[PDB]
């Protein structure tokens, strides 16, 4: 049963959850490989891993995906998490030349993670394994995209650093504009297409009908992410959060600002059902006949398909994972998954 305050039912009825069949050896592999890597120590992975449900989000997103491509993708998304945690204890502990030098090397790996394979940093390491594999599915301009995309979120990520440093919390609209990159939007957007097998060309996937669709499904899981993260990250002294910045500048209640950001998140979903609409219409005009078009058009298709999907993983996701519960910990500031 989910929180009241939580609860979607648009997403419980409208929704439905899929799940990849090849989840059940995912699980297992990603595991693995957070233990090979060593990203996390034996007895927390142990422990913590499956609980933490980070191969379940992928699995329920990237449907159809080949089963090498989810598992690279799941690598990448673990590792994410984990980097998140990194950035987190870094600020936490004040280690801003150690977080500089870290950004510093994910840049650089980024764009040749083949030399990074070996690095003494594992959580360089590992990053550089997992994009690597990435970068082998489609063509090199995908690849670029994705690296202009990811050089993107790292700077966001310094922002974050920087902010949490002096206190700051951003602005509503900053923080619209913020959320973007430090959620990654336009890196799962981005990751659709090696799922389905195809590079879309600009004309494509910068359609409005597109975009907006692929828009909307980023910012509905980000906005959902602040409203079930919100207490975790009270208790962290996490500052970036849809909530907070409207406590913040508007001067809203802690019950005021969840309300808000609660009908945000509900708006995206009836926005998305409106322009879903739209890109699978444009998917039909893709199929003109030709060989190309039939490509084109089932990629777009099979991509708005993942873009809804999303939004039933992520929400499950929040009530599934042990990321969010905060209530079991005995410390609240410090998860017990994170290397402290
Ligand atoms: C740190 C969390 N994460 C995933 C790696 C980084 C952008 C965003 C996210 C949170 C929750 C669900 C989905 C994505
Ligand atoms: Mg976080
Ligand atoms: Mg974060
Ligand atoms: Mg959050």
């Amino acid at each position: 049963a989910v929180p009241p305050s939580l609860r979607l039912p648009v997403i419980e009825a409208a929704f439905p959850r899929q799940l990849h069949p090849y989840w059940p050896k995912l699980q297992e592999t990603t595991r693995t490989w957070l233990l090979e890597k060593r990203l996390m120590p034996a007895d927390k992975v142990e422990e913590y891993a499956d609980g933490l449900c980070y191969t379940d989000l992928m699995a329920g997103y990237y449907l159809g995906a080949p089963d090498e491509v989810l598992q690279a993708i799941a690598d990448y998304s673990a590792w994410f998490f984990v980097w998140d945690d990194r950035h987190d204890r870094d600020i936490v502990h004040g280690r801003a030349g150690a977080w500089r030098r870290l950004r510093g090397l994910l840049h650089t790996a980024l764009d040749s993670p083949g030399d990074h394979l070996h690095h003494e940093d594992t959580l360089v390491a590992g990053f550089a394994d997992s994009v690597r594999r990435l970068y082998a599915f489609l063509p090199a301009t995908w690849n670029a995209r994705f690296a202009r995309h990811f050089h993107t979120v790292i700077e966001a990520y310094d922002r974050e650093f920087h902010n949490r440093t002096r206190g700051i919390v951003p602005g509503v609209e900053e923080y619209l504009e913020l959320r973007r990159l430090t959620f990654a939007h336009w890196i799962w957007t981005d990751l659709l297409e090696p799922s389905s097998g195809c590079e879309l060309p600009d004309a494509v996937r910068k359609h409005p009908a597109y975009r907006r669709a692929a828009l909307l499904s980023q910012e509905f899981g980000a906005w959902y992410n602040d409203l079930c993260s919100l207490p975790k990250e009270i208790a962290g002294d996490e500052v970036h959060n849809l909530g907070i910045s409207l406590i913040t500048h508007h001067s809203l209640t802690l019950e005021e600002a969840i309300g808000e950001v609660r009908r945000r998140v509900e708006e995206c979903i009836t926005e998305f059902l409106a322009v879903e609409r739209d890109a699978l219409r444009f998917a039909d005009e893709l199929a003109d006949g030709t060989v190309r078009g039939k490509e084109l058009s089932g990629a777009v298709r099979a991509n708005v398909g993942n873009m809804r999907n999303w939004f039933s993983s992520v929400y499950w996701f929040h009530h599934e994972s042990g990321r969010y519960m905060v209530d079991s910990w005995d410390d609240r500031s410090t998860p017990p998954y994170v290397n402290n």
